[PDB]
């Protein structure tokens, strides 16, 4: 009955894998920051100096 | 699952670089400094000389 057994361990051990494959697929994604793009150049209302 | 993360990575790249490019092309503009126009030539009220 050796076959009978042996198959059904397999069965259990490949389900469980792939249910954890997804959790952590899932998880990388949507991880990603990125950045904001600098608006454009400042207007120059002035330019001067003393001492 | 492979084509799916993929995309992913290469929109968020392209959207980096446009407002990058946006930044440096408007702060490439009104960086022009050019000239002013002298006026009109200066009246003559006298020439002369002297030892």
């Amino acid at each position: 009955v050796s076959p009978v057994i042996a198959t059904l361990l397999l069965i259990l051990i490949a389900v469980a894998a792939a249910v954890l494959l997804y959790t952590w697929v899932s998880g990388l994604s949507a991880n990603v920051a990125g950045t904001q793009v600098t608006g454009k150049s400042l207007t120059l209302i002035q330019a001067t100096w003393a001492r």
